[PDB]
């Protein structure tokens, strides 16, 4: 049995082209665990970029061609073999059709409002009884978790459901605002430094960021809050960070294009340093799983059970983190103690970890 498509009842909340937004749900009435997954797939930051994205990647701007069902995979699978600890959860997949990194409140950009509305609807479909809501996402979805997790928590508190413990899982959503390897002029989504892209995007989307983070940067420089290492310290909700040290999307936005052939020296240096700098941004994030691999996303992939860091698989790391937080309480000195933490590779090159996926 698959997750089932539901289109949002409030007609005013929509995808980019005005088609209604929605979510896929597979219910598990015997569980009080809920997993809400935010899909990724870039963004567009002006009319011409978005026109071009409407022609090439229409699925990411529209619900028109969404199938009625989706099989749950990886962390959204209900098979124990594929999802050893959380197979019995209530599963929600929220398609990305807002092109705005889940920040939005001609084309409509409503990503933040979509999430708000999904949560509101799920309260009437069993979520009012939950013990745990894990807000998870990959790529622009991972970044969306960072931008939305505290707002979801506040939304539930304010609606009078304070007992639902809200945590986040951000997969492939932790990027460096470093220099590119080779400067491009902001022309395309792939020819634009992430810093410039988000700065234009925010204004074009009327994007919002977490309030606490917004206050720590100059007025009008909210784009900082899209970068994990800047926003993470200001987060109230515990967030588990899953991040390949050599993320393909990070390479892409730094204008590195691999042929697979031997890499020149200037580019060897870039790669060595990316891994080093990424390791540095994570040194004070104990809920971290960061393998030395060149890849992109993991948590809804079927093979997410096969990657290991320091002898620990990702499902297990997550299950230990989640369980120990859940039982913890204000008197707890060290909540994560006895969990494997700081699961960050130190080796210096893509695939130095033998368990990387192909
Ligand atoms: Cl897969």
């Amino acid at each position: 049995e698959d997750l089932r498509l539901h289109l949002l009842l409030n007609t005013s909340v929509t995808c980019n082209d005005g088609s209604p937004a929605g979510y896929y749900l597979k219910e598990s009435r015997g569980s009080r665990r809920w997993l809400l997954f935010l899909e990724g797939g870039w963004y567009c930051f002006n009319r011409e970029n978005c026109d071009s994205r409407y022609d090439t990647m229409r699925r990411l701007m529209s619900s028109r061609d969404w199938p009625r069902t989706r099989t749950g995979t990886g962390i959204l699978s209900s098979q124990p073999e594929e999802n050893p600890y959380w197979w019995n959860a209530n599963m929600v997949f929220i398609p990305y059709c807002s092109s705005d990194v889940w920040s939005g409140a001609e084309y409509a950009f409503m990503g933040a409002l979509i999430i708000q509305e999904v949560v509101r609807e799920l309260l009437g479909r069993g979520l009012s009884g939950a013990k745990v809501l894990l807000l998870a996402g990959s790529s622009a979805g991972g970044t969306g978790v960072l931008l939305n997790v505290d707002r979801v928590a506040e939304q539930l508190e304010k609606l009078g459901y304070p007992a639902i413990q809200v945590r986040g899982l951000a997969d492939s959503g932790w990027f460096l605002d470093n220099k590119q390897y080779r400067h491009t002029d902001c022309v395309d989504t792939i020819t634009c430094a992430p810093t410039e892209a988000i700065r234009r995007g925010i204004r074009y989307w009327n994007g919002v960021v977490p309030e606490r983070c917004r206050r720590q940067f100059q007025e009008g420089e909210e784009w900082n809050c899209f970068f994990g290492y800047k926003v993470y310290p200001t987060l109230r909700s515990p967030v588990f960070v899953v991040q390949w040290l050599f993320d393909e999307a990070q390479l892409t936005v730094d204008n590195v294009h691999l042929t697979g052939q031997p890499v020149q020296e200037g580019l060897r240096l870039y790669i060595q340093n990316l891994g080093r700098e990424l390791r540095h941004t994570l040194k004070d994030v104990p809920a971290s799983f960061a393998p030395a691999c060149l890849s992109h996303e993991i948590i809804i992939r079927s093979h997410w059970t096969d990657v290991q860091v320091k002898g620990t698989s990702l499902p297990r790391a997550l299950h230990c983190w989640d369980r120990s937080l859940h039982d913890s309480h204000k008197a707890s000195k060290t909540p994560l103690k006895g969990c494997p933490v700081h699961l960050v590779d130190s080796c210096p090159w893509p695939h130095c970890n033998p368990s990387c996926p192909t």
